[PDB]
């Protein structure tokens, strides 16, 4: 968990301006999150590029679990390898406004976080998934109680987002 470069926004919060998958292979995380979806099909955005870096190993992995246990639940997680960049992914599906799913969702998305302590993740539901960032980074701070490191792929929008903490 050795995480570098981080400004801390509280005392369970920090924040860079960074590629997460560049991040799991420095830092090599106890827990990565993915930005997932309910099936658990990795086909773009951070979720593409986890898998990616694993080799496709993740999707592979990803597959044998929905065959045997379904999907996943807006809102929910499952806990499977972390592969080559963590020692656990904890895939976690925040809603997609986008895709007409209710933000209020993404409460539930954060509270998975709090069952592992100490994360590398991605800022919830932002991209195209569609959510406010500002509103993401606020219900990360109320809801997370375990510690996370926030890794935003964008310098455009990590300043905005410390900006918008820091009012
Ligand atoms: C040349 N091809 C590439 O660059 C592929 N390639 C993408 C990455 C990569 C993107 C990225 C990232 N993006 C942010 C983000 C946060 C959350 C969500 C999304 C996007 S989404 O995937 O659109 C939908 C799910 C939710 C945005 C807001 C800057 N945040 C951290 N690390 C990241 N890594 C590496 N590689």
């Amino acid at each position: 968990n050795s995480f570098s470069g981080y400004l801390k926004l509280t005392d369970n919060v920090y924040i860079k301006n960074a590629d997460i998958v560049e991040e799991a292979k420095k830092v090599k995380p106890t827990v990565v999150v993915n930005a997932a979806n309910v099936y658990l099909k990795h086909g773009g955005g951070v979720a593409g590029a986890l898998n990616k870096a694993t080799n496709n190993a993740m999707q592979v992995e990803s597959d044998d679990y929905i065959a045997t246990n379904g999907p996943l639940k807006v809102g929910g997680s499952c806990v499977l390898s972390g592969h080559n960049l963590a020692k656990h992914c904890l895939h976690v599906v925040g809603p997609n406004v986008n895709k007409g799913e209710d933000i209020q969702l993404l409460k539930s998305a954060y509270e998975n976080f709090n069952q592992h302590e100490v994360l590398l993740a991605p800022l919830l539901s932002a991209g195209i998934f569609g959510a406010d960032p500002i509103h993401s980074l606020r219900v990360c701070v109320d809801t997370v109680r375990t510690n996370v490191y926030l890794a935003v792929f964008d310098k455009n929008l990590y300043d905005k987002l410390v900006s918008s903490f820091l009012e």
